[PDB]
C-alpha cells in the first residue's frame, strides 16, 4: 500500500465515507480509534481491540513519554512491537495532556517546560520534540504540536494561541519532512484552531492549507462547550478544511455527538469514553447506555445489548456481569470494555454503510429516537 | 461418560496418573485447579483458563454464598452458564474461609454461624446447608463440610476437631445422598483430619473409609507447618487413604510442594498462588519465579520462560510486561495471570508424562536443580 491515500467512495450531504490506506493497513472512515493511554487500550489483548472491528488506535504522547519512555521504546522496536498491535497507530502530540495533567508549567514560543504527574521529573516538549517522540515511538499518523486554547477563551486569547499553534505548524511540518524515515512512511495532521470564532477558524484554516498536510484535525472543541455550540462551530469549521483529506475531530465521543459531527463532515474520532465508561460501569446499547451496577440488572439473564454481535453479548448475562463490576472484578472491567468499544465499532459500521446506501439521514434520525 | 470414574494408567513409586471421568468432562491427574473464587479465575476468560490447559476449575463456596448468593446462581441457571465454563467445577466446603475470613464465628455441633466480611449481614453453614449451596451452584464435585484445626494443635484438640469433622462428614454423606439430583450427577470427597498425629490420621481415614466417598482429600495442611513437616505427614497419611480413589491435597500449589505431593500419591491440587503472585509481579519460570517489576527486565525482550508455550511468551517482552505492572495496568494482571496458570498446567503435563514414561524421579530431580 501507498504511504498515505484517502479515498471517498460516497457522500451524503457533508457525510463522507471511503478509506485510507497506508502500510500497516487500511482504514474504514468515518472511523473510531480505541485510545491504548500507556502502550495499552486499558483491559484489552490487542487481538481482542482487532476483534472488535478497529482498524487503528491512539497512542497518547504525553503518557508514553513519561512511561515507558519514547527512547526506551525506540531501542525495544517501536510501539506496535512493544505492544503487539501492527496496524495504524495515530500518535497526539502530547500538548493537550501538558496542560491538562502535568504542573508547573512553562510555556514559551519555543515550546513548554513541565513536571510529571508522576513523580517530580522535568520534561520538556515542543514541535521538534514531540514530533521526534512521535517517530521513536515509530507513529503511522504524526499530530502536529500546538497550544490549546481553554474554553472560555476571548478574542484576543484565541487569536494569539492559534497563532502560536500555526507557527508551531510550520515547525512540525519541517521537523516531520527533515526525517526522512519518517517523512517517507508517515503521515502529518495539522490541528486547525480558532476557539469558536469563525474568522480565527478560517485563519487557521487558510495557514494549514497553505502549509500543507496529509489531514486536519479541528482541535478546541470538546472541552466544555456543550454538543449546541459544538456542532455550530463545526457548521462553518469543517467547510473550510481541504475537502479531500480527512478530517478529524479530537477527543470526541458519546454516541451522539459522532453522529452529528458525521453528519457536518468529520472522518475520524477518539475518545476515552467507551474504554473508561466501561471499568466505571456504564455500558452502551442502542436504547441508550445502563448502569451495569444498577439492582435491576441483578437477574437479567439477557445481554448488555439485545442486537450487539460482540462476544460478550453472546456469551455472558448483565446479571453475570452486574456481580463482576459490583465485586471490583478484573473480568468486570475487560467484559464492559469490549462490549463498549465492539459497540462503538458497530456504530461506525452502519453509519459507513447508511452513507454508502445514500440513508443516512434516516438512520441518524431512527438512532436519535431509541437511543434518546 | 459416567457421574464419577477414576481410573489410573502408570504408576511410579507412589506417584500415579490417570483420568478422572464425570458428566461435563474428563480431568487428567495428578491435576491442578485454578481457583475461582468469586464465579470468575481473576482476571481470565473462561476459554482463556481452558485454552492454559485446565480440566477443571475450583469455586468458593463461602464467597459464592455472600455474593451474589447461591440461591441467585440457581435460580439463574448454575455457576457453570452463569460464569461460562462448561467442564468440571469442584467446589469447598466453605468451612475454610469461615474460619479464616468471618468475624464473630459462632461454633457448635449443628454448625457455625458468622457475619460477612463485606458487610454485617449473618450467615450460617452446617454440613447440610453446605451440601445444599453446593448443589444449588450445581458443583461436580462437592466437598464434605468440615471443622478445621488451627496450626499448631494439641493431641486433644486434634482429635476433637477431627472427631466433630468426622461426625460432619456422614451428614454431609447423607445430605447429599438424600438429593437425588445431586447423588445421581455429582460427586462427593471427604476430608482427612487429624493435624500432624498419625493416629488421628489413621482414624480419620478410616472413619472415612467406612463411610465411603468418591475421593480423599487431605486437609489441615498448608498453613504453617512448611514444607519439610507437610511431607512428613503427607507420607504416612496418603498411605491410609483408599487406593482406587483419588487424593487431593487442599490449597497445595508452589511448584516444588506439588512435585513432592506427587511423589507422595497426591492426584489434585488448587492453589491461588499462581493468580494472587501473577497479579502482584510474580511470574514462574524452570529457572524459578522472577519479580518482573524488578528494574533488570525494563529493556528485556525474551518472554517470561524461554521454553512456555503459552500466549503471552509466544506474544509479549518481558519489557512489556515489566511497564504494565509497574503502570498498574489491567491487561498486566491479565498477561502475568494467564502464563503463570498456563506454566503450572505444563508442570502437570510434564508430571503426568514423565509418570506414564516411568522417569518421574528423573524428571523431579531434573526440575529442583534448575528451579533452585
Ligand atoms: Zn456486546
Ligand atoms: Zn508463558
Amino acid at each position: 500500500r501507498p504511504r498515505f491515500s484517502f479515498s471517498i467512495a460516497a457522500r451524503e450531504g457533508k457525510a463522507r465515507t471511503g478509506t485510507i490506506e497506508m502500510k500497516r493497513g487500511v482504514i474504514r472512515t468515518p472511523a473510531f480509534m480505541p485510545v491504548g493511554t500507556a502502550a495499552t487500550v486499558k483491559a484489552l489483548k490487542p487481538e481482542t481491540v482487532r476483534a472488535t472491528g478497529a482498524d487503528i488506535i491512539l497512542g497518547n504522547t504525553y503518557h508514553l513519554m513519561l512511561r515507558p519512555g519514547a527512547e526506551r521504546i525506540a531501542k525495544l522496536g517501536g510501539l506496535h512491537s512493544f505492544m503487539g498491535w501492527d496496524r495504524p497507530i495515530l500518535t497526539d502530540s502530547g500538548g493537550f495532556q501538558v496542560m491538562s495533567l502535568s504542573s508547573l508549567t512553562k510555556q514559551s514560543e519555543e515550546g513548554v517546560t513541565f513536571k510529571s504527574h508522576l513523580d517530580g521529573s522535568r520534561h520538556m516538549l515542543s514541535p521538534e520534540r514531540s514530533i521526534e517522540i512521535q517517530h521513536l515511538l515509530g507513529s503511522d499518523i504524526v499530530m502536529a504540536f500546538d497550544e490549546c486554547t481553554p474554553y472560555p477563551a476571548t478574542p484576543s486569547r484565541a487569536a494569539s494561541s492559534m497563532e502560536r499553534s500555526m507557527r508551531w505548524a510550520k515547525r512540525s511540518r519541517d521537523a516531520f519532512d527533515s526525517r526522512k524515515e519518517q517523512a517517507e512512511n508517515a503521515a502529518l495532521f495539522g490541528i486547525q484552531q480558532g476557539s469558536v470564532f469563525e474568522n480565527l477558524r478560517q485563519q487557521s484554516a487558510d495557514a494549514l492549507a497553505e502549509i500543507g498536510f496529509d489531514g486536519y484535525a479541528v482541535g478546541g472543541l470538546a472541552v466544555g462547550e456543550g454538543q449546541d455550540e459544538m456542532f455550530r462551530v463545526l457548521d462553518f469549521s469543517v467547510p473550510m478544511l481541504p475537502d479531500d483529506k480527512p478530517h478529524y475531530l479530537m477527543g470526541v465521543g458519546k454516541p451522539d455527538d459522532i453522529v452529528g459531527a458525521v453528519e457536518r463532515g468529520i472522518d475520524m474520532f477518539d475518545c476515552v469514553l467507551p474504554t473508561r465508561s466501561g471499568r466505571n460501569g456504564q455500558a452502551f446499547t442502542w436504547d441508550g447506555p445502563i448502569n451495569i451496577r444498577n439492582a435491576r440488572f441483578s437477574e437479567d439473564l439477557k445481554p448488555l445489548d439485545s442486537e450487539c454481535h460482540c462476544a460478550v453479548c453472546q456469551k455472558w448475562s448483565r446479571a453475570y456481569i452486574h456481580h463482576l463490576i459490583r465485586a471490583g472484578e478484573i473480568l468486570g472491567a475487560m467484559l464492559m470494555t469490549e462490549h463498549n468499544i465492539a459497540f462503538y465499532q458497530q456504530l461506525m459500521q452502519k453509519i459507513r454503510d447508511s452513507i454508502s446506501e445514500g440513508r443516512f439521514s434516516q438512520f441518524a434520525q431512527d438512532f436519535r429516537a431509541r437511543y434518546f
